[PDB]
């Protein structure tokens, strides 16, 4: 017997969902097991715990993302300058990992998605708009982020089978913490720039490996060590749920303390 | 023990679709597999953007999405279980009821175009895109989703096309509209039920059609096209690294209507 709506919606109630509150969410369907209705019910359920007041958002980035052309031969990059098509909101795929939900959202009525193709997040709610707005094209994990609004508005993320080193907040703990050195990146994209293909480049802090000798893994398992956010079973899945404010202080103290820089310059 | 070749352009898609015959303002619809047409440069969507910059926006194109989740099965479950369903499971959405499974990627893909239309029998939903989109779609009835007042219908009526993109001939939808066209020696009719958005609140409704499941009788889909095919039928051509096929949906629907009635007809 598949897990039903009802079932889903109690189940994030008793892990702590309530009415108006804006979440982020990472998911694995096939570790929730067999839902009644397909995957779009567990995204039903949310919302039904959140209500037409909460927000749900979701990374989606940019699954066709010609950031590596610089490697190819350069007459095959020569065609993609040409011919690869630019980041459209409407239509860019999200990242296939971990993501079928996000899929799922950009199907919804009234989605908002943010502009940044890379670092993209869908949301629906009454925060939505809020969320993805504005979200500028270098560094897309920091201050102009989606990450530093759902920090702003004491947000939360829901952790739904999704392994936690999969948890996106952390690239914003990583752009504030003060450590000792980080790598930066500079990679081009191509985007839509009044109804035409441009070609730009992007700056971001590297998000694909971390600055020093550490895992999101790690951090978040140190979080959960000592208290950190609440846990419990949604379907088949292991939940974790974290508030937003409280797990990226934690993350950036956890990285301050062993890989900031104590010399002045 | 053959390895995957440089992605597909645009350009060379919308080349390969009009050598094929694909003509500016026809309306089509389509059948793929899009793991056939192998690695395209920005992925499966612009398979779609090429095939509509090939057809224009005075073009329409269409693909069949159904309901990958509808719960038609439910009078089989025992009475337990089967109130469950009644009372737990969604009603068909067209913004969100996911296509079904097989070969529907660019189904999918078509829902997050803008201004898409679907149609609104479930289990036979149709998707377009372009300028007879709207036609196309409009007042799909629930009962006889292939037959009179279908898009299948709409489709030869206007004298529309159907493309195959590297998929099995015998998943051709409009083979079911020339089932409930023809005069046949047995047919099986069914009902089952089917959960609907009636002004905004779910309605379980029963839904009467011929069953197409299964075949009225001693014959497969893949054998009327063959036979098609083998007679003339459409045009042919590479696409991308798919084996293509276009076809003419009148000509084809008169066709199989004629093969059908030759064999089980009166
Ligand atoms: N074979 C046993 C039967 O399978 C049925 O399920 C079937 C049904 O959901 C679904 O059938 C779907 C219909 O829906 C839909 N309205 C049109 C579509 N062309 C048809 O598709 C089917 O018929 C085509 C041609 N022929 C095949 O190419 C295709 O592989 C097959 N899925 O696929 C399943 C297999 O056809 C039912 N479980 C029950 O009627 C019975 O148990
Ligand atoms: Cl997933
Ligand atoms: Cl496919």
């Amino acid at each position: 017997i598949p897990h039903t709506h009802a079932h889903l919606v109690d189940a994030f109630q008793a892990l702590g969902i309530r009415a108006g509150q804006a979440l982020m969410l990472h998911a694995s369907v096939k570790a929730v097991g067999a839902v009644m209705g397909g995957p779009n019910v567990i995204l039903q359920a949310l919302m039904d715990a959140l209500t037409p007041d909460g927000t749900l958002m979701m990374y989606a980035g940019w699954q066709d993302i010609p950031d590596f052309i610089d490697s190819l031969p350069d007459a095959l990059k020569a065609v993609y300058l040409e011919q690869h098509p630019p980041f459209d909101p409407a239509t860019a795929r999200a990242v296939r990992e971990n993501s079928v939900l996000a899929e799922f959202l950009r199907t919804w009525p009234c989605v908002h998605r943010s502009a940044n193709p890379e670092a993209s997040m869908v949301a629906v709610g009454r925060q939505a708009a809020l969320l993805t707005a504005n979200h500028a094209l270098d560094y897309g994990y920091g201050v102009e982020s989606p990450l530093a609004k759902l920090v702003a508005i004491e947000g939360y993320v829901l952790m739904l089978g999704a392994p936690l080193d999969t948890i996106t907040l952390l690239h914003h703990a990583e752009y504030l913490a003060k450590m000792r050195h980080k790598n930066v990146v500079r990679y081009p994209c191509p985007i839509l720039r009044d109804g035409r293909k441009v070609w730009v480049t992007v700056e971001d802090y590297d998000t694909g490996d971390p600055h020093d000798d550490y895992s999101f893994e790690q951090i978040a398992r140190d979080y959960v060590a000592q208290g950190g956010g609440t846990r419990g079973k949604v379907g088949d899945a292991d939940a974790y749920l974290f508030a937003a404010q409280d797990l990226t202080r934690f993350a950036v103290q956890w990285l301050e303390s062993r890989f900031g820089d104590s010399a002045s310059y």
